[PDB]
């Protein structure tokens, strides 16, 4: 099992990750993709007049507010858009994929945060009409199921809360949770850029390895407490939790997951 | 097995329909649920700056253009907005539905028209860029294996063209094909009407009952000759490709799939 994690940031190379997991698939290579869309949903939400809004925590610490409207737009852009365009994309090079959202099959579920504080005007408030929230449990008798019949599954979020309803959450922790759960040989995330880097955004900083062994050392605090924390201690979890590897790489270039397979970008072990 | 087919017009209760199909379901009813959301689509299209365009045929005859960017208002619309509030409202009814694409697993596919005669300043042109098709084949295998499994697939266009392309198709022959598959003892259309009438709009000119064996009589020519006869037809088709009955109905009122089964509204058999 491979689990390929597909940001949303702009100038994803669709076509190229779609070509490559294709002919993974076609080797005979267990794959399960995960995708996004925050990029697009921002575009298409400022076209419809729906800009996006953030919480400042009283940290903070900001997030999205997933109001339901911009959970709709979310919904179109993630599930509509995007999972629809992979799909597409990887039947016209030979590999049979299936697009699923969280909701489907109560494929992703999770807990919402159904009280959320933030900052406005330098006062504090809580907002009660926030759609977010975490996964904590997946179907994975379906994925099983759809991988055993042969399909190749293109996953995203919303995730379904405990009160069944859809709620925004991390594609990453999604992505991270598959992995450990399938005992994954390896968790790939792409970006717009070539991996996790000392001195963004300078290309030459980029950190070839980080050793788990060594995640509590000096050299590795820069990361593991700057802008990318979240990414790299799921990515320590996911090891720690049986995954043999998890590689941040090009999501731009020829061959994404291929390089990145390779060792190509910043391999966390 | 039921197959429902909602409409997309104006005014669809989709949480009067999901709560009829999930406590159907519940009740160990073999529900496939189509709809559509052309509507929505022109509502969200004319918001995006991409307002709907029509193609005038040489009858004609028009049907919508499906541009590429129309087709991918289309996925946010009908894959993304409408199949996934579909599927959430179901799935807080209690009934585990899996949405799924005409894309996904090769569910639909069908032929491309690659070149459609059109009128325009009483000149007659042809349009190569429209991505509209019929749907000829389905993946039966994969709903049977998400039947067998217990989910409630809720299914909608887009197709996929023989050359993998992503394509536009009538929502309503797909619900008549998987109807004629399946053996359906029921194939129920649900639209913003009580059902089919002789004076649109006048309400009270409901027509009962269609006989198959009278459908060349004179009686009912008005209705197969008039403006609804893609659906008069297809119905009658159904039932005799083995479907016991096709009934149109109301999508507005509670319960509309209930009374449609108990014979509220046009029953063609
Ligand atoms: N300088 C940067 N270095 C690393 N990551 C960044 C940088 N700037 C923005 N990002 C990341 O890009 C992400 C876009 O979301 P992502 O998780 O890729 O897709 P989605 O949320 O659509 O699944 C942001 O959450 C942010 O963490
Ligand atoms: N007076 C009318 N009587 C019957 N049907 C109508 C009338 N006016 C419009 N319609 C139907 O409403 C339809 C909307 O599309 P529909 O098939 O319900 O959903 P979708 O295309 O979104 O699946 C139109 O194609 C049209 O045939």
């Amino acid at each position: 099992m491979i689990v390929v994690k597909v940001g949303g940031a702009e100038g994803i190379n669709y076509e190229a990750v779609a070509k490559d997991a294709a002919s993974l698939w076609k080797e005979g290579v267990k794959l399960l993709l995960v995708h996004g869309g925050s990029a697009e949903t921002n575009k298409v939400a400022e076209a419809l007049g729906h800009p996006p809004r953030f919480l400042t925590h009283p940290g903070g610490q900001v997030s999205r507010l997933t109001d339901r409207k911009t959970l709709e737009i979310f919904e179109m852009v993630y599930c509509g858009l995007v999972n629809k365009r992979l799909v597409e994309l990887l039947q016209k090079e030979g590999a049979n994929a299936i697009g699923l959202s969280g909701l489907d099959g109560r494929l992703f579920v999770g807990r919402r945060k159904t009280a959320v504080k933030y900052v406005e005007n330098g006062k504090v408030k809580v907002h009660r009409g926030d759609y977010t929230g975490t996964v904590e449990e997946v179907n994975k008798a379906l994925l099983d199921l759809l991988l055993q019949a042969g399909y190749l599954p293109v996953l995203t979020p919303p995730a379904l809360s405990y009160e069944n309803e859809a709620i925004n959450t991390d594609g990453d922790q999604i992505a991270a949770l598959l992995a450990t759960l399938y005992g994954a040989e390896a968790l790939v995330y792409l970006s717009n850029v070539p991996g996790l880097l000392a001195r963004y955004p300078d290309e030459a900083s980029l950190v070839r390895e980080i050793p788990v062994e060594r995640i509590e050392d000096p050299e590795y605090l820069a990361l593991a407490q700057g802008r990318m924390k979240r990414k790299v201690m799921g990515a320590v979890e996911a090891v720690r939790g049986g995954v043999k590897r998890v590689v941040f790489a090009d999501a731009r270039v020829e061959n994404p997951i291929r390089r990145a397979l390779s060792g190509e970008g910043t391999v966390v072990r």
